[PDB]
C-alpha cells in the first residue's frame, strides 16, 4: 500500500519519520509545496527531508494517478479535488477545531476574534475549502498572551500527534466520519489580512489593540509596527487618556503609550537583538531590567538562536540557570537541530573550562540528542579528535 | 431638583412618561437630537411629546448651567464632558452589556459576531465613548433568527425597565458604581458599517452570510439586497455546490439560492407589501403558503400597520384568530398608537357586521387602549356620534 504525504514544515517531516520508523510494509511518496525551495527555516524543509531520507519527490498530478494509495495533505498548498482519484482515501489536517475557521490564517483570526480555544482537525477532503467531513479533532486553550508564532507552534505539535494517533485507521480504513455542521461554520480568506500593508486599528480599545498586536507577532514573518518602531508585547495602563485614540502620549527607546477608546496601552519596543548581546556576558540581574517582558526569553532569530544558546555558547553559567529557572528549555536547539549541550561543548573547547559541565547536567542537559544531520555531540568531538573532552563529557550518566 | 432628559425615541418618552406619573416633585427638562424635526415614525419624536406635555426644550449648552440638577442621556447624539457640569450626576443608557459593544451600531454587531446574548448598560458619562462606570445592567439572550430590529427594540424596552428601576436611586445618590475593565472591551466606529453601500461579503460560509443578511435586517431603515431583489429571511440548504461562493443557482420571484463556501443558502424575496394585501380577504390557509418565512406576520409598514391592523380593518376574522394563534399580539398599534380594537371598530361601522366582536374579546381584544393622542376607541365613538355601535361595545366586559 501507498502512502503520499503532500505538504510542507515540522508536520510533513515528523509524521514521516514516524511511519518509516513505525510502519515499514509501506511506499512512501512525497508532494511537496510551490515554495519550498529546500531551505530549512524555522521550520524544516519537506523537500531537503524526503531528498535526504530517498523519499520520492511526485507531482501533484503524478499523484491522481497513484492506485492503491491513501493521500494524506499537511499544509498542502494547492487545490485537491477528489473526482480526480480512483478512491476515496484522502485526509487532511486543518489547524482550526472545524467548523470554524476554515481557510486562512488561523493562528491569526482565532487571536483576533478573541477566543478562548482553538484546535487541529483531521478530515476527508472534499472539494471545497476544509469542507469534508471530521474524523478527528482535539481542542485547547488560548493562552493570555498568546500570539500567531506561538500558536502555530501549538498546531503543528497537535496536528503531528492527531495524525500519528490516527495514521493505523486511516491505513485500515476503519475510522469514524461526521459530517460538519452549518452552525459556528467560518471561514476567512487571503484578502482578509493584508500581512504587506498590515494596519493595526488605533480606533478601538486597549484589548482589541493588543490583541491584535499578539495575532500579528510572529517573529520569522514580522513583528507589528506603531509610529516606526517594531513591537513586541504590551501592557494596558490604568490611566485614561482624553486624547483621541491613537494619539502618542509617550515615545522612547523603550515603549510607546497610547491613547485608546479606554484605558492607556504601553506598547514594548523590540530589544530581542540587545538581549541576545547581553546573554553574552551580562548577569541576570543585568538582563532581567533590560527585558520588558520575559517572552523575549523564549525568541529566536532567522538560526534559531535563542538567549540560552547564546548564554550556552559563551559559558554564561548564571544566566543559563536563570533561564532554566524562568522555564527555558535546557535542551533547546536552533533552526539545524543543534543542541545547548552542543554549543555548551564549544565553550568548554574553546576556553579549557569544564567545570559548568555538571551543574547543568544536574539540571537536565540531555548530551545524547541528535542534530538534523544525526550526529550527536559525542560524534562531532570524535571527527574533531577532542579525545579528551569526549571523555570527561562521557563521564556524565 | 431638576432632571433633564437628552435624547430620542420611545425610550426617552417612556421614561419620561414614568417621570411624570411617579414622580411630581421634580421639574423636567428636555434636549432633544439634532435629527429630531417632529416626526413620529417607528419610534416617537421626543420633541413632539414634550412640546405637547409642556416639557421645556432646552439646548445642551443651557444644560451644562443647570444646578441641582440630574441629567440622563437617552439616545442622545452629542457627546458629552463630564467638565462642563457643577455636578457629577450624569448618567446614560448603553445599548450592549458593557464593557462589550461600546460605540455604534450594537444591534448589529453582537449578531455579525454571533454572540449568545447582548444586554443593556447604565453608567456614568464620563469624556470618552462609553467609558463610564456601570450602575446597573441586565442581560438577555439572542433569538436564533434575531434581526437588527427586533434587537434593537428589546433595547428600548429593557433600557426603559433600567432606568425605571434605577431613578430613584439617581435621585437620592443612593447608588454603586464599578469601573469598566479593560478585559473584553470592544469598540465600532460610525466607520464600521456603511449602511449607504451595504455588501454582503459572499465568500463566506452559509452561517456567516444569514448572520450577516439578520443583522442588516432592518425593515424601517433598509432590507439587505442581493442580485437587485430586497431579502427577507433565509435558511440554510443541505446541498454544496461546487461553484465559485457567491454563484447565483437559482432565481426566481420567490428566493435566490446561492453557492457559499460550505451549504448552499436560500434568501426569500420581500414579499412583505403582498401579504397585506392578502390579508385584507384571503384566508389563512392561502396566506401560509404566500409567507416564506413566520416572522413576516409581525412586520410592520412605515405608518406601523401589520397584517393583523389589516385584517382587522377588513374583518378579516379567520386571519385575526390565525395570527393570534401564531403569537400575533391582538392588540398590536400602529405608530399613532391605533390598536386592532379601533381599525375592528372601523369595519363594524363600516359593514354594519357586529357579530365578530366577541370572539376577539374572548381571545384578549382590549377595548380600553388609548391612542397617541390619548382617546380610546369609546372617545372617537362618541365624537362621530355612533352611539348605537358605541352601545353595543360597551357590553362587553
Ligand atoms: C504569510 C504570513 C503568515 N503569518 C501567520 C498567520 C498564519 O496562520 C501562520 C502560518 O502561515 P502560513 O503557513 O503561510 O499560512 P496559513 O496559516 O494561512 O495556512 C493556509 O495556507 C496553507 C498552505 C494551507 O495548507 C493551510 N491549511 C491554510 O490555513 O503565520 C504571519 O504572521 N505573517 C505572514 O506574512
Ligand atoms: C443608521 C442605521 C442603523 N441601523 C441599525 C443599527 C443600529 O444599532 C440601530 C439603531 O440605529 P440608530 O439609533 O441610528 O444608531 P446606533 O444604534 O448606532 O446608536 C448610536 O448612536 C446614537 C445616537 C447613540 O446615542 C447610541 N448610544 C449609539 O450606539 O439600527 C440600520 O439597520 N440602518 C441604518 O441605516
Ligand atoms: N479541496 C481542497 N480544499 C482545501 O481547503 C485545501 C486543499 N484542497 N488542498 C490543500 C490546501 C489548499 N488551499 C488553497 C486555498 C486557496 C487557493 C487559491 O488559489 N485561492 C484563490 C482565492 C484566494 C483566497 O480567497 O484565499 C486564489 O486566487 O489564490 C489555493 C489553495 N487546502 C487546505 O489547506
Ligand atoms: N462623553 C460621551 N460619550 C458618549 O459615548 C456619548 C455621549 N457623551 N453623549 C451621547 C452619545 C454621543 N455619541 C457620539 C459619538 C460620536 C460622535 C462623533 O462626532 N464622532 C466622530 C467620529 C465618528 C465615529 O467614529 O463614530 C464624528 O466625526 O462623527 C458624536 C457623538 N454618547 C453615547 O451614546
Ligand atoms: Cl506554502
Ligand atoms: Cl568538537
Ligand atoms: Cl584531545
Ligand atoms: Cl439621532
Ligand atoms: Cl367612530
Ligand atoms: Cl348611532
Ligand atoms: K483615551
Ligand atoms: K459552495
Ligand atoms: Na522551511
Ligand atoms: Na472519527
Ligand atoms: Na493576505
Ligand atoms: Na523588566
Ligand atoms: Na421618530
Ligand atoms: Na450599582
Ligand atoms: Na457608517
Ligand atoms: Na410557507
Amino acid at each position: 500500500m501507498k502512502l503520499i504525504i503532500a505538504g510542507k514544515n515540522n508536520i510533513a517531516v515528523d509524521v514521516t519519520k514516524w511511519i518509516i520508523k513505525t510502519i515499514s510494509d509501506i511506499e512512501l511518496y512525497s508532494v511537496c509545496n510551490e515554495n519550498d525551495h529546500g531551505n530549512d527555516s524555522f521550520q524544516l524543509s519537506f523537500k531537503k527531508f524526503c531528498i535526504q531520507f530517498n523519499i520520492p519527490i511526485i507531482s501533484l498530478e503524478d499523484a491522481y494517478h497513484l492506485e492503491d494509495a491513501i493521500f494524506l495533505s499537511l499544509e498542502f498548498d494547492k487545490i485537491i479535488h477528489p473526482s480526480k482519484f480512483t478512491h476515496n482515501r484522502i485526509f487532511n489536517i486543518h489547524f482550526s477545531y472545524l467548523p470554524a475557521y476554515k481557510g486562512m490564517y488561523t493562528s491569526a483570526w482565532p487571536i483576533l476574534n478573541n477566543e478562548q480555544e482553538s484546535g487541529v482537525t483531521l478530515h476527508k477532503i472534499d472539494h471545497g475549502i476544509d469542507t469534508g467531513a471530521i474524523i478527528d479533532q482535539q481542542k485547547f486553550p488560548l493562552d493570555i498572551e498568546e500570539t500567531a508564532k506561538t500558536l502555530y507552534l501549538k498546531y503543528i505539535k497537535i496536528g503531528t500527534e492527531i495524525v500519528i494517533k490516527n495514521l493505523p485507521a486511516l491505513i485500515s480504513g476503519n475510522y469514524s466520519i461526521v459530517e460538519q455542521s452549518a452552525i459556528k461554520s467560518s471561514y476567512y480568506s487571503k484578502k482578509s489580512i493584508d500581512y504587506k500593508n498590515l494596519m493595526i486599528d488605533l480606533n478601538k480599545t486597549a484589548h482589541e489593540i493588543l490583541q491584535q498586536i499578539r495575532a500579528f507577532t510572529f517573529r520569522d514573518y514580522q513583528l507589528p509596527r506603531i509610529d516606526d518602531i517594531d513591537i513586541f508585547h504590551g501592557e494596558i495602563l490604568s490611566s485614561k487618556s482624553l486624547s483621541k485614540p491613537g494619539t502618542i502620549l509617550e515615545k522612547n527607546n523603550y515603549h510607546l503609550i497610547l491613547s485608546t477608546i479606554d484605558y492607556d496601552i504601553k506598547l514594548y519596543s523590540d530589544n530581542f537583538d540587545e538581549i541576545l548581546t547581553a546573554c553574552e556576558d551580562k548577569s541576570p540581574e543585568f538582563i532581567s531590567k533590560l527585558l520588558k517582558t520575559e517572552n523575549i526569553l523564549f525568541e529566536k532569530n532567522h538560526l534559531g538562536a535563542s538567549p540560552i544558546i547564546i548564554a550556552a555558547y559563551h559559558g554564561n553559567m548564571d544566566v543559563i540557570e536563570w533561564l532554566v529557572s524562568k522555564g527555558v528549555n535546557i535542551n533547546d536547539r536552533n533552526y539545524k537541530g543543534t543542541t545547548v549541550a552542543m554549543y555548551f561543548k564549544d565553550y568548554m573547547l574553546r576556553s579549557g573550562n569544564y567545570t559548568g559541565l555538571e551543574n547543568l547536567i544536574n539540571l537536565g542537559l540531555d548530551l545524547f540528542l541528535k542534530d538534523n544531520e544525526g550526529l550527536s555531540v559525542f560524534d562531532y568531538m570524535r571527527k574533531n579528535k577532542n579525545i579528551e573532552l569526549f571523555n570527561f563529557m562521557s563521564t556524565f550518566n
